[PDB]
C-alpha cells in the first residue's frame, strides 16, 4: 500500500491509574491530555503534587510532568526502572501556565525524536532534551494518592502513525 | 534545525467560521471536539482554503442516514461526492460526546470518528487550509459551540 494510515486512541485514566496504549507513540507521535477541571487553590484541601507520565514497555517514564503547587513548579524528568530519577528541568510558576485556561485544561506532547515539546494549551512550555529514548507504550496519571489539580478522570488522546 | 510544532484551540459555535492562526497542510491534524450528540438537520464541519475552496465538506445527514464528503472550488459547484451509510454506526459507544479527527496525508484527508477512520477520502482540491466552519438549521447533530484543536508544524 502507498497511502498513509494514522490513527486515533482515547483513553479515560483515572487520578492513580494506567492505560496501556494499543497504538504505541514514537517519534512523529502526539499524545493530549484534556482535564475538564483545573484546580489551582490553596490552603486545606489544595492539590497534592500531580504527574502525567508517558511510559516504555519495560516500565521506564521516559516523560514525567509534575505539576507541584506549593512548590511552584511544573517538573520534567525521566527514570530507567528501578533507578535513581535523572536530571529535572523546571518551569517555575504553575498558574502561570494556564492563564485563559479557565475550568478546564489540555497538556500535549510532541514526540520529536531527540525531544519531547510539550505544550499546554497553545503555549510551549518546554523543549525536553530526553534523557531516555524509545516507545511509549503507556500513560499514567499520579496525585500523590490524593487530590489531583486535574479532573478525576483524564481523558488522553493519541495520534500514531504520523511517521 | 529541531522541529517546533503548534497546538491551536478555537471554538466554533453553529453556523460560524474560524481563520486558523497556523494553516493546516501535510502532515497536520484538526479535530472536532463535541460535547453532545444529538442524534436534527444536516450538520457540516468544513476545511477551506485561503481563497474559500471547500477542501473538505463533512456532511452529516440524519434523514438520509448518510455522511457526505465533498470539495467545490470559490463561486463554483460541488464536486463528485464519496459516501458513508449509516451515520450513528459511526459513532458506537460515543456516549454523548464526539470527535472527528481530519489528518491531512498530502494526497487524501483521512476523516475518523471518535477511533473508527471512516473514509480516505481523495482529495479534489489540494492545498493548505486557512479556515474552518461548521454549518447547521438549534438542530445540529453536535452541541452549540464545538472546540477545534489544530496540531501543526508536524511536517
Ligand atoms: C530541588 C530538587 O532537586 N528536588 C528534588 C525533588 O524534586 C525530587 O522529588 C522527586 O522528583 C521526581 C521527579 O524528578 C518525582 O516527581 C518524585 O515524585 C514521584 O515519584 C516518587 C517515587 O520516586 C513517588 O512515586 C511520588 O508519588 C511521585 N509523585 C508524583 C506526583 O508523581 C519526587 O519525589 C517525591 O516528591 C518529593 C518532593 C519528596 O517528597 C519525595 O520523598 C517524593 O518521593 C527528589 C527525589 O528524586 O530529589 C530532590 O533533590
Ligand atoms: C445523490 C446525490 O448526488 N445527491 C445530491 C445531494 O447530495 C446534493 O446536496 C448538496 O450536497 C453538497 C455536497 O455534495 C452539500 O452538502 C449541500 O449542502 C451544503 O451546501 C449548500 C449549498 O450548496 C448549503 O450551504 C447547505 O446548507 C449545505 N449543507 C450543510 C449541512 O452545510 C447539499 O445541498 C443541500 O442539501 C440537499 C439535500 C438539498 O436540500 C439541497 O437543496 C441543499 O442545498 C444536491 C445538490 O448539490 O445534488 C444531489 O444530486
Amino acid at each position: 500500500k502507498h497511502m498513509t494510515t494514522s490513527a486515533v486512541n482515547i483513553y479515560n485514566i483515572s487520578a492513580g491509574a494506567s492505560v496501556d496504549l494499543a497504538a504505541p507513540v514514537t517519534t512523529g507521535d502526539i499524545v493530549t491530555f484534556f482535564s475538564s477541571a483545573l484546580n489551582l487553590s490553596a490552603g486545606a484541601g489544595s492539590p497534592n503534587n500531580t504527574a502525567l507520565n508517558l511510559l516504555s514497555e519495560n516500565g521506564a517514564y521516559l516523560l514525567h510532568i509534575a505539576f507541584r503547587l506549593q512548590e511552584n513548579v511544573i517538573v520534567f524528568n525521566s527514570r530507567q526502572p528501578n533507578a535513581p530519577w535523572l536530571v529535572e528541568q523546571r518551569v517555575s510558576n504553575v498558574a502561570n501556565q494556564f492563564i485563559g485556561s479557565g475550568g478546564k485544561a489540555m497538556v500535549t506532547v510532541f514526540d520529536h525524536g531527540d525531544k519531547y515539546q510539550v505544550v499546554i494549551n497553545e503555549k510551549t512550555v518546554i523543549q525536553y532534551t530526553k534523557q531516555i529514548s524509545g516507545t511509549t507504550s503507556s500513560l499514567s496519571y499520579n496525585s500523590t494518592e490524593g487530590t489531583s489539580i486535574f479532573s478525576t478522570v483524564v481523558e488522553a488522546v493519541t495520534y500514531t502513525g504520523l511517521a
